[PDB]
Order: structure tokens, then C-alpha cells, then sequence
């Protein structure tokens, strides 16, 4: 890797697409799907949407590159559906590391 971290192990937050149907076929699925994601640390990287952005892209990649060592079955829906929960799991992380630094 480099100088990536590993964010708190939290829990899940859900994410809805078109029907109550594609959120539960997620989230009962959801067995190998992440809860904490990798970034940078707070240093100057981080942002708003660059942090975002990369954090997804980082974690999708460290949920494909392994993915590729044990013949797993991931499709563009599947992935998809992973990017959209890893942006609010990143987005909810900075906001405990936003309301941890600013409580300072």
C-alpha cells in the first residue's frame, strides 16, 4: 500500500436505488461487503470530495484486487451498488474526524 489508514470498524448504512427490493437484495447479500473503508490520513489529502472519491476508489480496489485471488463474482451492478454504500460509509467517517477536530 504506501500511507493508507483503515477508518473505524463501524456499522452499515443502507442505500436505496429504485425499490425496497434492490436496497434488502444489498443488504442481506451484503456478507463480504466493507464497514470501515481506507484513506489517507489527515495531513492535507483529505477534503471533502477528494477524500471521498479516492476512499471509494481505494476500498472498491482493496474489495476487487483480493476479489481477483479468490474467484469472486462481482458484476458492474454489484460493484455499483458497493460504491454508493462505501461513499456514505467514507462520508459519515470524515464527519466523525470533522466533529472530532473541530471539537479540539
Amino acid at each position: 500500500l504506501g500511507g493508507y489508514m483503515l477508518g473505524s470498524a463501524m456499522s452499515r448504512p443502507i442505500i436505496h436505488f429504485g425499490s425496497d427490493y434492490e436496497d434488502r437484495y444489498y443488504r442481506e447479500n451484503m456478507h463480504r461487503y466493507p464497514n470501515q473503508v481506507y484513506y489517507r490520513p489527515m495531513d492535507e489529502y483529505n477534503n471533502q470530495n477528494n477524500f471521498v472519491h479516492d476512499c471509494v476508489n481505494i476500498t472498491i480496489k482493496q474489495h476487487t484486487v483480493t476479489t481477483t485471488t479468490k474467484g469472486e463474482n462481482f458484476t458492474e451492478t454489484d460493484v455499483k451498488m458497493m460504491e454508493r454504500v462505501v461513499e456514505q460509509m467514507c462520508i459519515t467517517q470524515y464527519e466523525r474526524e470533522s466533529q472530532a477536530y473541530y471539537q479540539r
